[PDB]
């Protein structure tokens, strides 16, 4: 019969959305995502901001934003090695706004930076310590993405 | 036609299915399960019994429980920390029982424990070296669950 | 109505597909997998060849293979300790085949092996240098599978 037929795939389709939404979770969490906390994930791979920022939009994730202090440390543990925040000051030079929008408030800037050194640095990465250095958006590091809470 | 056309949704159905469940023991094995072993996983996250509890049913899991001495040293390899086990005395002081049902087959409690300090201590946490040791519900650690073998 | 639901059902099925295509990019991500290169994993398991070629297989993967230099030293920092290659010389004595077909190209083998020592050895393992060493297949190592750039 048709209409049975058609009855049992609607709940083969929400028994298996049920079961991704499962997977999603699993996953998470085996990623070391915190209740109600936003997680980083890496592949340690090293590689130009575009190519950072194109990887994880395609992953429904953004470059990761440390927000604060715990983000900060979060993501400096991830990395492990200098990597690109979702931070920079392209479209108007000297203004540091996030990728998703809104001008920078916390910050952990190394002494002396920002300082768009030489040709112009627009870009930002956490480095030694955590603290942040804005470096050529054209040099390559660690991409670290960072999904919502 | 539409009778094809529900039969062929069926075959993606199907295919789909398989195809998750193919994630999900991707997932496990780079995860370290180990073949016919039960998959132990934590997030990192200290919290209380009963969010536990909580945080592994809603991953279809349960709170991680040493059988025996090997599955004893997983969970204590996979927490790295003081962990909750499924283990509790909260019907008889005393005895203790698997949140799953049963009495305690295997223990490796620390020297002097179980001892119910003060106010009373039901719940059971792995400690350094894989001993244990029973502490209250509502003290805070971390979170470990277990999916089948 | 119907028509209708099929339709509906099949953006579902459709949707779903995409979703779990997701799903697969965001695990190959956190599991390491660069862009446009292989990737190897393990569960850090020790097992005979059997049982390493079997769990590859039903993880849609292969055993590791490295083609050159690069992948050697991939799958050799993956295992960590001894693990097996999909390489054996099980068909004819004294000429290794990848188990995917084909004669070994790329080699990286410790001085005086593959030696076919006592009884026999058949497979190969990649040592903590690199070098491989011809061993029995009976021999329980580590099991590191190889998935597609
Ligand atoms: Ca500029
Ligand atoms: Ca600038
Ligand atoms: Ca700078
Ligand atoms: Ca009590
Ligand atoms: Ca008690
Ligand atoms: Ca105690
Ligand atoms: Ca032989
Ligand atoms: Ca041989
Ligand atoms: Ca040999
Ligand atoms: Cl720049
Ligand atoms: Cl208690
Ligand atoms: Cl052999």
């Amino acid at each position: 019969a048709i209409e049975v037929k058609l009855a049992n795939m609607e709940a083969e389709i929400n028994t298996l959305k049920s079961k991704l939404e499962l997977t999603n979770k699993l996953h998470a969490f085996s990623m070391g995502k915190k209740s109600g906390k936003k997680f980083f994930v890496t592949n340690h791979e090293r590689m130009p901001f575009s190519k950072v920022k194109a990887l994880c939009s395609e992953l429904r994730g953004t470059v990761a934003i440390p927000r604060n202090a715990e983000e900060n440390k979060a993501i400096q543990e991830v990395a492990k090695t200098s990597a690109f925040l979702g931070i920079t000051d392209e479209v108007t030079e000297g203004q540091f706004m996030y990728v998703t929008g809104g001008r920078l408030t916390y910050s952990n800037w190394k002494k002396d930076e920002p300082n768009d050194h030489g040709s112009g640095e627009d870009c930002v990465t956490i480095v030694d310590n955590g603290l942040w250095n804005d470096i050529s958006c054209q040099a390559s590091h660690t991409a670290v993405c960072e999904f919502p809470a």
